[PDB]
């Protein structure tokens, strides 16, 4: 009887390795398209297999695509080297989202679903073209099913585990499928994600022949000179949970999914032609119950193809128009709804394209701002003259829509995503609800001591830029999140504070490599126990109020039941930095 | 408030090109595993790329994998040559199921969903290994999304269109996803299918290294000497519709889906190890509400791996045992439930494996018989001694289970399917309900005149073996199905009968190539109009009762509204032979 909260998020896109960087770039009107391939293939001969190919040499690229923390997931160098980098970045980003939402694997319900969009097997082609004989790891390393299932394996969850391949709309359909299963009760929480990586020539060449790649490698969405798109890399995941449940548990909500629909184009004239009447039917379906005067922004699919862009925008107009009419509202809108597309910034990330859209909107919601569209100085002549939709070409404050009586809705927005095979999805998002109005144990951990210093360092840094700006987390909330929002790993750090410069000071000294002065250090090595167990000594150490002893016990491996301590109603989760995954290189073997 | 009917079906498996042949072979205890590759690659050099590889050289193969009617779907030889044979056989088999269920595309609701399981891109590897430069058709011809979307494009439907990749369980999950969407109202009818074709070395070699292929290439499921499995080709589709709606419309029901569940293994010890406690949880989930004393047969996943088989069977025991207990029934079963696996006949068809299971069961239901399991003379020592489940090693009549009072349930059965990544689905099927207790227009059509003679011929043949056995269709029902269950194509035949030797005689003379004597001939060539239109002349020709004139008008292209004629309550659909697709060869280009 309620909607689905987005409670955690992560992404890597051209130029940005985290969502905070991404948003910064969108806001500045940064164009992040670069050259293809770059140093990607320079190790072997495949480098000029690329140079000989026909297509326009551009892409939005992720830096460090060959990098992966294989020890984190306990993998052979060999198992990792034959593993599609798409699976590798999926793992890391999914983990990142989990942490950002404040979820250690053991906090997840056992029926957590996993729906991850993915389209290409570029790497597997790359292996073959390099002469790499088959191994048992190759099959595992390259089946799309494994992308999803390996995640469910890593997290020990038992909800449905599916790759989604609807081409260019895969990740939006993911989000939709996850929402279905949450609304239906099959899942209590779910992970929806998408990934796309450009690791071979095959699709580049083919798309070019199709006449779909623009000669200057830009997605000039809405422009008059739109003439194709440019492929991009990207990876994203979001953690999902029923809104009501998420409010009681004090999760940090990014946004709410109010509506959501998918459909297929049917016979559209050609296999890969856009179908406006289907795109309309879709939106009306997702906007069922929602007031269209209530939508403030639409993140359009917006490939920047000369045909696709006006079709989409006319279909959108046609749909909101149909919607207004149904409820007795006047034929034309009260004011122009804003319109845009992240593809002008980062290009067309295909399987990851949908969620790039979603995250842009959620970020815009956070900062109550709409970023500029790019290459869009001269608008397209086939966009509607009727003034129903405005393209945002100018960084503006995002003011809320407002009712007839004058009531203001929460910020709302639509996102579209259309596969080149005719599979379409559309999501309607809403801004998160306003959250309503003692010594603590600080607990860190990583795999290596090196990674522990790393975690502590980045925590120090984040914590004080959040005081030089006053956005400091509440202490018990910070401690709460480090306790339950993090997997307790092999190497452990722990200590006890009463204030937060107590925190910041203790971190600065550990990083600088001092011998302990009131902090503790511990270790171990070698399923997921979601059961609540607590060591007999810890149980009565807590009885006394000797926090520090608990902390030091926890470091040499004493099981603790952290959620037992806090008022089960009170605590709220906090967005801290994610794990500093090692930058080990795993590429094609020799 | 009801279950989902299976209203149409088709399949191609090792040795059998239709379901009637399939069943025949299962009943006889035929082992259809052959050698790999065969003449498949003999055209080029890839033939001894295979010979040099390591794996045991066996597979269940489909004959005529390079064959396809590309003109039927209006395709370039070039577009078809770069098109994954998996997409090609999908198209043809989906079409076959549609016809078998008595559905022309125009009889489908516009929100028909399409969920098709598929795992490998073997062909795309084959193209690259042959040196085939990329084309725009390659990308389209090999993306998994296209497999599904091209079908929605061909049928002009707008429900969700998805490939499903959960590895070895893909097609069972398909069936499950389609059922979800029917039960939820998103779809009014849906198509679930699966396909698997062995067109490259890559997966063969890899699986072998994994130690999963048996040295003698047989799935010796339940045997004591089970030591691996053998890969198989296969393609299947089923048409789905809400039971109630299907009864009012008098569709020919294959079976009912009573329950259905999917889940994932989570952490099972290794990525590809079976997880009994998950397999149990799954079954209990799907069997929710169903009485386990009510199940007569289980088509087990049954790979014939030494470990997997007992695990599955113990998990099954553990589950039914848990079920019985919940309702106050005695600890042990009233009588042993039968157990089996089509994999002993046809091997392990991977993505198509699930539906092979389903269709076997539906066929067994039709004929009220259970076929023998194979290579199973000496049972596995880790199967339960408790007598809960019996392996059928002997062709037996399938007698119904029966209540305590003595009431007999309809025949019921369970089917399992477990992906090697940990994604599991389980379906519970139930036998179809017992169907309760004038001149007609006979109408045929094909693309070519050659294909028309073909259709007429096979119709003659089927119709009289169905009288030499007395299984003749009712005439108006036969005519009804040819009218509305068939796409009206380019070349047309029509005539009017009062009896069925009138039918059989008129077909015999047309086939033999006589000049017409009371039959008509017509043609045309060059979206799907689900609208009911009817030419002004036809409208009043019907007013008169001049059937023949309608028939002859319909041949030169006069639109007819056939469902307007019949009592909209009365008519029932009939299983006739499907379209005789041309056997044109489309393989790797030079
Ligand atoms: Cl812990
Ligand atoms: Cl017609």
């Amino acid at each position: 009887d309620d909607a689905v909260a987005i409670v955690g998020a992560a992404g890597r896109f051209p130029g940005a390795d985290d969502l905070d960087t991404f948003w910064q770039q969108l806001r500045a009107g940064e164009d992040l398209i670069a050259d293809y391939p770059g140093d990607r293939f320079d190790g072997g001969p495949y480098a000029e297999v690329v140079a000989r190919a026909d297509f326009p040499k551009f892409a939005g690229r992720i830096e460090g695509v060959d990098r992966f923390d294989a020890d984190f997931f306990h993998l052979s160098r060999l198992e990792a080297e034959l593993m599609d980098p798409q699976h590798r970045l999926a793992l890391e980003t999914v983990w990142a989202a989990l942490e950002n939402g404040g979820y250690a694997p053991a906090r997840l319900p056992e029926n957590t679903g996993v729906y991850f969009g993915v389209s290409g097997s570029d790497y597997h082609h790359l292996l073959n073209a390099s002469g790499v004989a088959p191994d048992g790891f190759t099959a595992t390393g390259n089946a799309h099913s494994m992308l999803a299932n390996r995640i469910s394996y890593v997290l020990d969850v038992h909800g449905p585990s599916e790759p989604v391949d609807t081409a260019c709309s895969s990740s939006l359909v993911a989000l939709h499928r996850a929402v279905e299963h949450i609304r239906s009760g099959r899942c209590e929480m779910a992970i929806a994600g998408g990934v796309n990586l450009l690791l071979s020539v095959d699709t580049f060449a083919a798309t070019h022949m199709a006449g779909m790649l623009s000669p200057d490698g830009r997605c000039k969405t809405f422009s008059a000179g739109a003439d194709g798109y440019v492929r991009s890399e990207g990876v994203a995941a979001v953690l999902l949970k029923p809104l009501a449940q998420a409010q009681r548990d004090g999760d940090a909500i990014w946004g709410v999914v109010r509506g959501s629909a998918e459909n297929h184009g049917g016979r559209a004239g050609s296999l890969t032609a856009p179908n406006g009447k289907a795109q309309a039917a879709l939106i009306q379906d997702a906007m069922r119950g929602i007031d269209p005067d209530s939508i403030g922004y639409v993140e359009a699919h917006g490939t920047g193809t000369g045909l696709g862009d006006p079709v989409e925008v006319n279909a959108l107009d046609s749909a909101y128009r149909a919607l207004r009419t149904a409820e007795g509202g006047p034929p034309h809108a009260a004011r122009p709804c804003a319109l845009g597309s992240v593809k002008t910034n980062i290009g067309h990330a295909e399987s990851a394209a949908g969620l790039a859209g979603v995250l842009k909107v959620l970020l815009a919601m956070r900062h109550r701002e709409l970023p500029p569209a790019l290459h869009c100085d001269r608008l397209n002549p086939h966009l509607p003259l009727d003034g129903g939709f405005e393209v945002v070409r100018e960084l503006r404050r995002w003011e809320p829509c407002t009712d007839a009586t004058g009531r203001p809705w929460p910020l709302r927005a639509g996102v579209s995503s259309f596969g080149f095979g005719g599979a379409n999805a559309h999501v309607v998002l809403e801004a998160p609800p306003v959250p309503p109005a003692a010594p603590q144990a600080i607990v860190l951990s990583a795999r290596d001591d090196d990674r522990l210093r790393a975690t502590a360092g980045r925590l120090r840094d984040f914590l004080d830029r959040a005081r030089r700006d006053g956005h400091a987390p509440d202490l018990a909330d910070l401690a709460f999140t480090l306790q339950v929002g993090r997997e307790a790993m092999e190497r452990r750090l722990g200590f006890v504070v009463g204030s937060m410069d107590d925190v910041l000071g203790t971190l600065d000294r550990f990083f600088a490599g001092d011998e302990p002065s009131g902090w503790h250090t511990g270790g171990i090595r070698r399923g997921v126990r979601r059961e609540a167990e607590q060591a007999p000594e810890v149980t009565r150490a807590l009885h006394d109020g000797r926090l520090d002893r608990v902390t030091a016990l926890w470091c040499d491996g004493a099981p603790v039941d952290w959620q037992a301590m806090h008022p089960t109603g009170e605590r709220r989760a906090v967005r801290l930095p994610a794990y500093p995954f090692a930058c080990d290189r795993y590429w094609v073997p020799a």
